């Protein structure tokens, strides 16, 4: 997860030069989701402690935790699609439910 | 329903001059919902014909049907909350979900 977050942080910086920035949007969503994953993990890893892997094993260090916590405690996922240019909003109206959760659930009402 | 539509229109005309438009916004939403309901009712009534209640029941007159079509031309509702005054947007962001026709698609999420 470490190097994947690093690669996403590289791609978000490098993608601005080119057009049709769907890669930028998908990278933003993936980065927020991997933040969720890292936080959820660190909640239970040290929460259960040594018994979890027979050792007080901390996969991540304070460097990554502090850096990301200071970095993306400025992000609202709802503003992301509304802040993108008008052309992106018109052409890619599809890639809006991904930011929220609703897309997995327009189907579930059918299943029920 | 026909009387309710007229009362809602009268309320909208009367309350546009007054202060904060919670009543105005909610009345607009209710009027649009009643328009949807009257259209969906008339389509099924005049589609199924006499077979519905064993009688060729024509509930409403052509006056209302002709009037609402001219009054409800276009009228995209997705920008109703965006066109309201800035003070209303700051104060009453809370009711922003009413306009969107997906408001309950955050609890069937949790039924799973």
């Amino acid at each position: 997860w470490e190097e994947s977050y690093d690669l996403y942080s590289n791609i978000i910086l490098n993608s601005i030069d080119e057009s049709n920035g769907c890669v930028y949007y998908l990278s933003q969503i993936n980065r927020y989701r991997i933040y969720q994953s890292i936080t959820q993990a660190v909640t239970q890893f040290n929460g259960l402690g040594l018994l979890t892997f027979g050792r007080h094993y901390k996969p991540f260090t304070d460097e990554f935790l502090a850096r990301i916590e200071r970095e993306m405690t400025n992000f609202n996922i709802d503003d992301l699609f509304n802040g993108m240019p008008f052309e992106f909003q018109k052409k890619y109206k599809i890639l809006e439910f991904l930011s929220d959760n609703q897309f997995l659930y327009d189907d579930t009402v059918k299943l029920f």
